[PDB]
């Protein structure tokens, strides 16, 4: 009558395979603040109309958890594959994350209008690699509109409808959020059990905090207030919440008065993985910078930052990101929407250091916090990740060689077809966050894709290198490198500066040191 006519799905596509486009198709084909919890109605060939909820999902590995949550809020997913490219890194990673949630995956080959397009290719891959029936695949072109209905049909027919009870205690999964200046901290939620209407007293199961709902509704696609949200629904909720960290993604929203036995599984707070110091550039100032960050941080529950200063650089901030894209985003967004101009140090992972006389192991986020006294270090550990790569046979050698150089241990190798190779390497994260994205693209003509997952901390032989410009060290220029790779980084970084420094009067001497010892030098002569 209502919840048996509901379809909760999301679009799972690798980078640039058509995810955003196809979404427009669906609304257009159905109609007559970021995009999320989009609700639309559809008249199927079978007769009645259905309530469809399109949940938006992050693409980059940086938001893997958040993607896992978005998936948790659905019954099915459309796995979008570009017929010209085929299965790529994310396509496979996302597939499995979707499988881990028992979602009905509906394959969708897009861009079949392309000359370069090759379906029997993708269908072959789908079967051999994904283990899916090539026959379930939906051929389609979003650029046009070929197969759109064919798609809405698949969703309705193949994807089961929600299955919770609206009479049981409220149980709603938070899969997204954002700060609304007028509504406050808002949470995009999927409702499994019960219902929620304005005025109700909800509670956040991880924190124990209670709030009074002020409004509920969904993107239709405009923020549309409703009288309520029932089991099986997807929408938003407002309850005068101070900020987005109070409604953490993956958290559960029940009733304060009568709560549900347990909370939806898999809650994990935000865990910054990569850090970097951000200093005020040009004429931008510490205050303006400190100000923009406080303004940004409202629309970001993942980011953390603390004041750090340098003798050379001055006053700035040590900021933690989920990964490289998140950081990139935060930068683009700051220089843009805030005008502030910032300089950013090289990124670094959090290290776990055990030093003598200190029972507790210290976590290093800022390299300058790393013990200058090597002998006082009992050991050091750094995060490792499992990197998966997809590439044409031709590029395998250079790639493998690239990986080996950066300390990657090949764990597996296979063929997604006679010309495409699949690879699994175990390498330090510290090595992936440094010129690995460009170098693999450079050597693969942009044809090789890759994804990776954190697989824990492993003890390693790392050291601290210091940078001195004319015999004068720069606290914020020091970095932690593997002892064996030290010389090379020493040299690289040396040249980077030989160029990065603007020729002034005297002679700018640059030295990279390994605990006293100098292992790299670069001196760019005087002024003219
Ligand atoms: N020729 C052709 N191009 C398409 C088709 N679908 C999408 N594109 C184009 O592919 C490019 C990227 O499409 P998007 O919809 O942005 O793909 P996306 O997954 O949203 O990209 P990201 O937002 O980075 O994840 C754009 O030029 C789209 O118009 C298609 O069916 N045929």
């Amino acid at each position: 009558m209502e919840q048996k006519n509901v379809r909760n799905f999301c679009i799972i596509a690798h980078v640039d395979h058509g995810k955003s486009t196809l979404a427009d198709r669906l609304l257009e084909y159905t109609g007559a603040v970021k995009m999320q919890a989009v609700r639309m109605f559809y008249k199927a060939k079978d007769g009645n109309t259905y309530k469809l909820h399109l949940i938006d999902t992050p693409g980059h590995v940086d938001f893997s958890y958040e993607v896992s949550r978005a998936l948790a809020a659905c019954e099915g997913a459309l796995l979008l594959i570009d017929a010209s490219q085929g299965i790529e890194a994310q396509t496979v990673a996302n597939f499995w994350k979707a499988v881990e949630q028992d979602l009905v995956i509906i394959p969708v080959i897009n861009k079949i209008d392309l000359p370069s397009a090759d379906v029997d290719r993708v269908k072959k891959q789908i079967e051999e690699v994904l283990g899916l029936d090539p026959e379930e695949a939906i051929l389609a072109s979003a650029k046009e509109g070929i197969g759109i209905e064919e798609i809405l049909e698949a969703i309705v027919n193949r994807i089961p409808p929600p299955k919770g009870d609206p009479q049981k205690p409220l149980k709603a999964l938070i899969f997204d959020s954002y700060y609304d200046p007028y509504r406050g901290a808002v949470a995009f939620v999927r409702i499994f059990d019960g219902e929620v209407k304005p005025g109700d007293k909800i509670m956040l199961m991880s924190t124990g905090k209670e709030y009074e709902v002020t409004e509920v509704g969904a993107q239709t696609p405009k923020m549309t207030k409703f009288d309520k949200l029932s089991a099986g629904d997807v929408g938003y909720i407002a309850a005068s919440i101070k900020d987005v960290r109070d409604i953490r993604i993956g958290d559960t929203i029940t009733h304060a008065k009568n709560p549900t036995k347990e909370p939806v599984p898999g809650f994990q707070p935000a865990k910054p993985m990569v850090y970097a110091g951000i200093y005020p550039a040009e004429d931008t100032t510490y205050e303006e910078l400190r100000d923009a960050l406080e303004k940004y941080a409202i629309n970001d529950a993942a980011i953390v930052y603390e004041p750090e200063s340098s003798p050379a650089l001055g006053m700035g901030f040590r900021v933690g990101f989920l990964g490289l894209l998140h950081m990139e985003i935060v930068q683009e967004r700051l220089e843009r929407e805030y005008g502030v101009k910032i300089i950013t140090t090289a990124p670094n992972v959090i290290y776990r250091v055990k030093k003598k006389f200190t029972d507790e192991v210290i976590e290093v986020r800022n390299p300058m916090d790393f013990p200058d006294n090597a002998g006082l270090i009992e050991y050091v550990e750094e995060p490792f990740v499992l990197v998966t790569i997809i590439t044409p046979k031709e590029y395998v050698g250079p790639i493998i060689q690239l990986c080996q150089e950066k300390r990657g241990i090949q764990k597996n190798m296979t063929y997604l077809d006679p010309n495409t190779v699949y690879l699994e390497y175990e390498m330090p994260l510290s090595e992936i966050i440094v010129d690995f994205h460009d170098k693999i693209k450079s050597i693969s003509r942009g044809f090789a894709s890759y994804d990776y997952e954190f697989i824990g901390y492993r003890p390693s032989d790392l050291i601290k290198l210091t940078v001195l410009i004319n015999k004068k060290p720069v606290d914020a220029l020091s970095f932690i490198v593997h002892a064996d790779r030290a010389q090379k980084f020493a040299r690289r970084v040396a040249e980077k500066l030989r160029e990065t420094i603007p020729r002034q009067l005297f002679e700018v001497h640059i030295q990279v040191a390994k605990g006293g010892k100098v292992i790299a030098s670069e001196r760019i002569k005087p002024l003219r």
